[PDB]
């Protein structure tokens, strides 16, 4: 018997992840939250094996019903507020949901006598190493936050270890780095380069104007990494594991390849709001910057090692950083040639 | 100056407010949620439209977006509005559609704006539940029916101390059903104008409803948004109902929509196992299922809006049978494409 | 089996209500809340009582506190009661004294005791605020007029929601004043009957109060505790008013207080400017200051308990003069054995 | 101009740092939280000092207290502070401890004072739990072991935050275990001072514990509310540990607590089944009780306060031996004069 339940079931992830273990026969289950519009626009292909349930990670009540009915054999904690920007000033829901949310569902499925039985995968991040302590960043690297966004995914990381220290529920941090996909949110600095320059390609744009360019970054394929969170589950010990591709780009670097996609070779002129990136070709400005995109606290640079989970769980990454960027301004060419409202 | 901010402007009332004051020259603001996805459907063809990131439960966000936008009028819109979703769902409902109107208003306070800004709360005729007279007006006693119910009451009465403590301009719209194109496809009316169109472009067969017998007062939001935006042109601050006055079934609302595509439905059957039967083919195009039913019904309403037309000179415009044909219209082209 | 949980158990009416079902054998368990320092202080003396750490802002643990009690009976007395703080802690006082009622029903229903279990919700005259008739019953309708009465009213109607869509016995007592030697000394009846103890021991020459001319409907807290369980031995769950039926202004409770201390007061001046002075002496004993005014008040109060009466054979034991008396009389008693009690 | 807005300031360090500001000149502002009873029995001899109702889970109070006041210093020492509490009361020790931290930054900002005030953070020894060093310093990594341990984890990167985004001098005091006279009734500390003294008196004949081996650096509460004060006179924002240095375990607070009153403990048995027996007369004077266990303890914490003596010439002035005495001596002296104390 192999049942699923995952919240964040609408997000990139959770898309991915409930096409994974449908592939495998899974019954999986989803938390939705009420929405005044359609918002499963990521599952609705998926459409007897996958059911739907109404909730919300700041209700436990909604959270116990849920799991008493659906009797999972493993949870995916995915449901979050993930836009670090936005949580600056959304720090408090951030903090309720990211964090209590978290201590929520935990004590939902002790609440429910399944301690014993479910099997626990909380979406740890990237973001915990905020201003690197090392370079790379393992496991055992310390810790240092620099968003409300962080400080709440800190806050889950040590209630979930205290859970399986306290209860021996089998309860994992899954320490992901960025990854992205076509389904990646478009307020996401990939996303929203990938749909900036497919519709500079397809003319239904001139310009777009982003934050902070020398941002670095380690970008992997979300396909690949929901296959690490199974993982972590069928490993015979609860153990916490960072999943990264160990490359590292610029934002940069991401804006010209997504250009040399669509036959541009970007130019810059300028420095810090004042920056443009210009078409060698034709002149045009296509980028520009403003201040309003940049964070008050930025995590500059990330890099993860994922020696670990290699050895482990024979994980690897499949799509490199080229391919990634590749796939996703083609896809958006492709979305925003059928519908330019899209 | 006039400077509206709107709470729950991705919805269907909000989308419709917002272009109402747009057209009026008004600088608009709203407060829209964070998604992982899209949600700004009904608005997106507007963009003096701006948009906050907020949520009615995150009070530092609401004082900063009320600091920042100076608003002159504040609608709040935002709510958890779905009366079947609030029995499973209760907290949360109650935070948002409770505590939340509170946190506005608290808001307002803190960013000085108490004697500046005028408030509208969007209360609901689900506040007379079990209703205590027909037909229902501003006088008539509430007795909530749901979670839902019990959170607007919460809200209409907290808006209330703060008009009566601090003399804020603030307003209780209670508003009964109104209804649109752009309705969320969970409620009633969508559900029911969304499968009949399917039915016809032969995408479905059948559709399972609740309790067929419930009985409604419905109007059109586009003509309701109007009576909020008049609400708080009053020169003093006065709770008023909004409704047509005159009720139908579901039951209605399901033959008129059939009819529209050119079937008649016959129904055979008593209670969970009565079925709508096509008059012409034989075919069962709707069935009844107890999940849909709530634990508590609100069996009637039907709402008494003298008091509005007198001193609004509000009316509604779009009756039933044209709000029927243009949901149903519109979603057979909808589904079409 | 009678087993009660007693929310708001450290409070004046918890601690009466604790005695009332021990003496009947029932098996009493409580929620306190984590303090500081010592807030025992009205139960000490009775620890077939266990108390149980716990907030009504928090689910998980009334889940846990209910799963472990089993109780036959719940009366959800915990609440942020002063209606004057309210006003400054208004979210607070939203999500403790309404969400939190339905954070206890939620977890009645989750713990699986919806059938079993019987609840009391502690509802308040409050509720009629603006008092729509005079005197109030059951049926006329609610006007509140603080933070208190609409998180309170949120409360009464998510308990009726829960009796009529899950057949949950839960009952509303809409409770009218009621005060005793443990009421809290920030409520207008315990702060003048210490306030009057101190200046007859000459701790002190003068207090100030607010609105004066409010008029309350005012009874004892023993007499009252009776009545909730007695609202849950009913066959069928019903709302039910609790009252005396008698009204009293401010004034005269500290016109009778002082007559108990051997004073006449007479009153000179209006509104803020308003002073109380010995007859007898001259002095000023009594002063007004607007602080203690609440931006809405409720200006009047007067049960009609016949309901009660008809149905429950219910009755107060305690009138106003009595209740004053012995609220002076224990006071001198406390503030002569201890000074800074 | 000195103005101090204190959270907690009715618990053991809000009531010592209250003093210790008054002596130097400070006005002294409180937030108190509405209570049904007395809730501020460690201040009621300094009532310049204010208190103000509010709760660190109403963000609009939190914005009205610190508008009203305009305070130069902020110490926030409010919490849920009890660790086993935490662990059934771990949501609300979150809203508290963590969210809490954050509503009262976030109220800074609004008021405008982000550039003006000074603010306090009361982080702890317990974030660092399973400790990864000994001694553990300001850089040793944080491993948390309980609700209240993640809750203040949170609470002490938001601070961080708050100074790294917004410039706001924000500190944060990474305080080892400080006691007192004063300390909390459940606390292992007082728990012992309280049960020896009651023993001494013949008021009690036995107590029971939990786990008698956990090892902790013990300070005097008064010495440490001197290194928040310091911390905040710093011309740098920065982090710092205030510790003893010196550890012990609850096995040796018991021994030399009964020796205070003349009795010399001698253990026989182990775990759950030891016993701590009078080697005079063979009396149980101590048990122990698994209900008093914490599911994931802390087994042992050292702190190096190295940085604090050369940054803020700060150092822990009450040694171990002393603190004890103390303790047990205050102890017997309230319950001489109060049996019920
Ligand atoms: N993608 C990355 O690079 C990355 C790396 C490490 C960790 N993470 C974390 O990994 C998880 C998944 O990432 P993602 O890219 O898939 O995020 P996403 O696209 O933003 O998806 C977030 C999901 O959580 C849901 N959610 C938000 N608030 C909720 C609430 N209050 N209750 C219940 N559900 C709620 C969202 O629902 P709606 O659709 O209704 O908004 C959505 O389904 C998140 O926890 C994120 O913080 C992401
Ligand atoms: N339509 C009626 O017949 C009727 C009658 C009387 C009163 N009402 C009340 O009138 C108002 C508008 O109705 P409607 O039909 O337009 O409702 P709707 O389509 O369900 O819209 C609800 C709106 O509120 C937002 N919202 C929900 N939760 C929120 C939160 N936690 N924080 C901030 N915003 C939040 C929604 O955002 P998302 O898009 O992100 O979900 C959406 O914008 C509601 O308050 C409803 O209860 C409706
Ligand atoms: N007395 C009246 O005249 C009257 C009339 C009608 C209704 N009421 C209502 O009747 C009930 C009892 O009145 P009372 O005079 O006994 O009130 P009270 O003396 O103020 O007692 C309030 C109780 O509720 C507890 N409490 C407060 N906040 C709580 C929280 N967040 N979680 C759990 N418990 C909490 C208090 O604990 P602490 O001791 O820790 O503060 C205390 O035990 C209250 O609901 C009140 O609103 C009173
Ligand atoms: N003592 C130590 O060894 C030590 C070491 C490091 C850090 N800490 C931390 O240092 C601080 C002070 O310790 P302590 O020993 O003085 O603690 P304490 O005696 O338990 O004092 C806690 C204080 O916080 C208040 N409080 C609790 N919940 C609150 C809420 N929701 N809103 C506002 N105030 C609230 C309490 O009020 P009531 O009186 O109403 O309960 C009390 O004034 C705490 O943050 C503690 O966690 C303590
Ligand atoms: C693993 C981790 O990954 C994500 O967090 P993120 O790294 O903040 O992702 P992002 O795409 O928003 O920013 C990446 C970088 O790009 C910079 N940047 C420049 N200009 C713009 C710009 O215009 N928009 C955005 N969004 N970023 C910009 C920005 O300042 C930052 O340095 C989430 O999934 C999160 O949930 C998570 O856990
Ligand atoms: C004014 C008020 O208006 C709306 O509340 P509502 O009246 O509950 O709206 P509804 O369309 O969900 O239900 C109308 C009636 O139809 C019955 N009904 C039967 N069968 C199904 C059925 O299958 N689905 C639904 N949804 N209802 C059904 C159902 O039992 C009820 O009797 C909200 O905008 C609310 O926010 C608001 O404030
Ligand atoms: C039934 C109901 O009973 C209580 O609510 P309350 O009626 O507000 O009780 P109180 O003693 O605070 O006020 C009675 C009247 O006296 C006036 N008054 C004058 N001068 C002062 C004065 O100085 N202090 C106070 N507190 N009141 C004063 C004050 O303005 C009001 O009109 C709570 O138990 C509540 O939980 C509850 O449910
Ligand atoms: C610095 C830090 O300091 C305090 O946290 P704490 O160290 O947990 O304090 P405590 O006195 O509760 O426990 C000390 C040790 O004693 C053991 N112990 C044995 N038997 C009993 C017993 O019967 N009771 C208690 N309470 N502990 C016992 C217990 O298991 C633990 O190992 C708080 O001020 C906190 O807010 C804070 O931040």
């Amino acid at each position: 018997r192999n049942v699923a339940l995952i919240t964040g079931i609408t997000g990139q992830d959770g898309s991915y992840l409930a096409e994974f273990l449908l592939e495998k026969g899974y019954e999986v289950h989803g938390i939705v939250r009420r929405s005044s519009s359609f918002n499963t626009g990521r599952i609705e292909h998926l459409y007897g094996n996958m059911k739907l349930h109404y909730g919300d990670l700041t209700d436990s009540t909604c959270l116990v019903k849920i799991i008493n009915e659906v009797k999972p054999t493993e949870i995916y904690n995915l449901g979050a507020q993930s836009h670090v920007k936005i949580s600056f000033d959304l720090a408090e829901y951030t903090a309720d949901v990211d964090g209590v949310g978290t201590l929520r569902l935990l004590d939902a499925v002790k609440t429910c006598g399944l301690i014993n039985s479910v099997k626990f995968y909380q979406a740890s991040t990237s973001e915990l190493y905020g201003k690197v302590q090392e370079i790379p960043q393992k496991e055992t690297t310390p810790f240092y936050p620099r968003s409300p966004y962080g400080a709440a995914k800190l806050y889950a990381y040590w209630i979930v270890v205290n859970f399986r220290e306290a209860y021996n529920l089998f309860a994992v941090n899954g320490i992901l780095f960025n990854h992205e996909s076509p389904r990646r949110g478009a307020n996401f600095v990939t996303r929203k380069i990938s749909r900036s320059v497919a519709k500079i390609y397809l003319g239904q744009l001139e310009c777009f104007s982003l934050g902070n360019l020398d941002a670095k970054r380690d970008w992997g394929h979300a396909k690949d990494y929901v296959e690490a969170m199974w993982l972590m589950l069928q490993n015979d010990e609860p153990e916490d594991f960072v999943i990264a591709t160990g490359e590292v780009h610029s934002v940069r670097e991401f804006v010209e390849k997504s250009f040399l996609h669509i036959g541009k070779t970007i130019v810059w002129e300028g420095k810090n709001e004042n920056e443009v990136g210009r078409c060698k070709e034709t002149g045009k400005v296509h980028v520009t910057v403003d201040l309003k995109y940049y964070r008050p606290t930025e995590v500059d640079f990330l890099q993860g090692d994922c020696t670990k989970a290699k050895q482990k769980l024979n994980w690897k990454p499949r799509v490199a950083f080229d391919e990634l960027v590749r796939e996703m301004v083609h896809a958006d060419v492709e979305l925003m040639r059928t519908n330019p409202n899209a």
